[PDB]
């Protein structure tokens, strides 16, 4: 298991050589999703407490 | 960039996963936003606030 | 040379130990010519000779 370790550590290393060649962000995605997902909480809480406040069947 | 393809379906690692979660995400706060503004355009910035 | 550098720590070569070892011997010679001067200095070419 541990040879497999190794070629897969070694691949991993060129595939990162060769982003920062390539001058690509592998991130950028996650970070993105994780700012989108903060979003996503805080209009959740914005709802929510507007649900608190008026009453399910009010606001339905 | 052939290269480092080769080397992310080698490592079994989904490069767009990110992208796609993201727009999931952009969809769901669309929603959200549309829930908030029509709650807004019923009850009034005045009353909300 | 960075592809170079990832090939080489997956060999677990070192590449500058060649010059390390080179860099020893270099002061080492230094401490023996030094010692060879002071002697020279001290009985001279002719006797030295």
């Amino acid at each position: 298991e541990e040879i497999t370790k190794d070629h897969k550590v070694l691949a991993r290393q060129q595939l990162q050589v060769l982003a920062r060649y390539l001058k690509m962000d592998l991130d950028n995605g996650e970070r993105k999703f994780l700012k989108e997902k903060d979003t996503v909480a805080e209009l959740q809480a914005q709802l929510d407490y507007l649900n608190a406040e008026l009453g399910e069947f009010f606001v339905n």
